[PDB]
RNA sequence: UUACACGUGCAAAAUCUG
């Protein structure tokens, strides 16, 4: 044929997404005796960068040398991109440094090469050199350096780039705007991200995903879910990257139903084999009270990274299956998956909630010797949690002081919560004091100390701690348990008499306590922390938040149906005993969550073995 | 005049009285 005919065929396949066809035609063209020129090399090199075929890229680079195209800006810039997309920033920089003449694209190719290979600062440094040479940026430049800002978190740098974008007339480019959304979220300004998102003239799925990820990562899970529904309302179809962030919001909200819907979408749309989708699925099921479904997703997973293992390890940890979490960590090492810091936080949390004191000390002490993992403040908080639940409050406080980190509200709150369980009034005062200096607005140290005093019979003291809370304007979030029945969650506080079906819920509670009394249940009043006679103390135990949520569940669901209840507070001992009696009385498996840990009541016992 | 583009999931604690 001709060089034009060969170039047009190669050009078509290189930009269409058929890099091997472009390279096969390159070989046939060379065998044919047709000499490729500067209109062949950029598209053939583009195909190499697409396939990351470094060996062929150097082969074509050799052809460029022999053909005498070393001074061509198009050929050299394609060489920069090829080496950069092949993970060879050194050779990409050597091409860039030796170009006798470059343009914006050659600068963009090198800057994108740095930013795309975990090299965000050398990208910004080259971008700053670009101003000193008076090179006008393009939409590609601003899109690439905004991705570097997002990775580094420099908001003031990105604020300057956003301004430069507007002054350069690129604010309506969908790529540039998508970068601004991701940058602003990753830099801590979710509001500036929403402003760019709202003012956008055109929004792809990347636009909706970057906004939703920014919300779910920032705690606003109700809003990421609302934008997911609004995205479907506008006819935008989520890809395989949208659902992981969406499922992470379902896990935070206990939206077991919602998360089930996404799983059906995942099956229908062929995303079932994606690691991110699988890791988000096991995390969703676990945080929603279904360790069984979480294990099923982990089993069927065709491929697993360290996050998929860490998610299932944290799944067992949160559900009190400490031993099972430790078997998984061993198969991780046998299957050649190195443990991260997130791995050790999860297995240490598993040992804490399951009482594996010996094993918890082993993995913690062996975390840095036998593994490159160095201790974060989260691993020490796990140890304070482990010792606190084992009753070793002296070792817990001594670890807090000797900690190579500055103590926080979590690590002292762990000790304070443990003092509540074991009745250490003195240590409770000390722990509550250190929390108030760290944060004076947290209502937890007040109610905790008020509960500690009231448990000790120090009513006058407890009244003053409650008095001091009301005068400092400290507001506490109501302890409540909710239960999803027919896609409608149902919130219940202790002694709640505001529910529509209150009289049938309470009559059910009366019928239940009748059977519980015959089964041998005797409520103790030492667990009631109110200075009230015995007649109302047993009545107060009867109407706790989860006891209302159970009573509503078994009057609105068929008999024998498993019930799930999510609370924001730890269950007391007598209510843990009462739910054990209820589990066999009603013939159901009742899954109740504390602040984080899950209980499983079945056939008259709980999976925690009365250790939580 | 070719070449250069953006979005990912897994981290320890506490509120039974709002
Ligand atoms: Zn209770
Ligand atoms: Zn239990």
């Amino acid at each position: 044929n001709s060089v034009f005919s060969w170039n047009s065929k190669i050009r078509g396949y290189a930009r269409n997404g058929q890099p091997e066809e472009a390279l096969s035609l390159y070989s046939q063209m060379r065998r044919s005796g047709i000499k490729p020129d500067n209109y062949t090399f950029p598209f053939v090199l583009k195909a190499c960068a697409s396939l990351s075929s470094l060996k062929e890229g150097k082969q074509i680079h050799g052809h460029v040398i022999k053909s005498g195209f070393e001074s061509d800006v198009y050929v050299q810039s394609a060489l920069i991109d090829m080496y950069a997309k092949c993970g060879e920033l050194e050779d990409a920089r050597k091409v860039f440094d030796e170009m006798p003449e470059r343009n914006v694209v050659s600068w963009n190719a090198m800057i994108s090469g740095y930013a795309q290979n975990g090299q965000s600062e050398e990208a910004l440094e080259l971008f700053r050199e670009m101003q000193q040479e008076g090179i006008k940026p393009s939409e590609f430049t601003f899109c690439s350096v905004l991705s570097a800002c997002a990775s580094l978190g420099s908001l003031e740098m990105g604020k300057q780039i956003h301004g430069y974008v507007i002054k350069s007339g690129f604010e309506s480019i969908v790529f540039v705007g998508n970068a601004l959304i991701d940058m602003y979220a990753k830099c801590g300004s979710i509001e500036d991200a929403r402003k760019v998102f709202d003012e956008m003239p055109e929004r792809t799925v990347v636009s909706w995903t970057a906004m939703i990820s920014g919300y779910a990562q920032n705690g606003q899970s109700e809003e990421a879910l609302e934008l997911f529904r609004e995205m479907q309302r506008e006819g935008v179809k989520p890809d395989e990257v949208t659902l992981p962030s969406v499922l992470s919001a379902c896990a935070n909200l206990g939206a077991l139903e919602q998360g089930k819907q996404i799983h059906a979408y995942v099956i229908k749309s062929g995303f079932e084999s994606d690691v991110f989708v699988g890791s988000a699925l096991i995390d969703m099921y676990a945080k929603c009270g279904s360790i069984e479904d979480a294990r099923k997703v982990f089993d069927k997973m065709p491929e697993r990274d360290v996050v998929s293992w860490n998610a299932m390890i944290a799944a067992y940890a949160q559900h009190g299956h400490g031993k099972e979490a430790l078997q998984l960590f061993q198969q991780m090492q046998q299957e050649g998956v190195k443990p991260s810091e997130v791995t050790f936080t999860s297995i240490l949390s598993a040992c804490s909630h399951a009482g594996l004191v010996d094993e918890g000390h082993h993995y913690f002490e062996s975390m840095s010797p036998d593994y490159g993992i160095t201790p974060r403040v989260e691993h020490y908080g796990c140890m304070v949690d482990l010792l606190g639940r084992a009753g070793r409050l002296d070792e817990a406080e001594d670890l807090i002081k000797s900690m190579p980190f500055q103590p926080n509200v979590v690590v002292w709150g762990t000790l304070l919560g443990a003092c509540r369980v074991h009745g250490d009034v003195e240590r409770g005062e000390r722990a509550a004091e250190r929390i108030l200096e760290l944060d004076p607005e947290s209502a937890a140290p007040y109610v905790l100390l008020s509960n500690i005093y009231a448990a000790a019979g120090r009513w006058d003291e407890a009244a003053k701690v409650r008095k001091l809370m009301k005068e400092r304007g400290v507001k506490k979030e109501p302890g409540c348990s909710w239960i999803e029945v027919n896609n409608k969650v149902h919130e219940f506080v202790a002694g709640d008499k505001s529910h529509p079906q209150t009289k049938e819920i309470y009559a059910e509670l009366e019928r239940l306590s009748k059977q519980m009394k015959e089964a041998g249940y005797v409520p103790d009043t030492k667990f009631v922390l109110h200075d009230v006679e015995e007649e109302e103390k047993e009545q107060l135990l009867c109407y706790h938040s989860e006891k209302l949520a159970i009573a509503f569940g078994l009057i609105s669901t068929p008999p024998g149906t498993p019930l799930r209840i999510i609370k924001n507070l730890r269950v007391c001992g007598d209510c843990h005993t009462a739910t054990k009696f209820i589990s066999k009385i009603v013939g159901r498996e009742i899954v109740v969550r504390d602040a984080n840990r899950f209980h499983h009541f079945k056939d008259g016992v709980c999976s925690c073995g009365d250790y939580w």
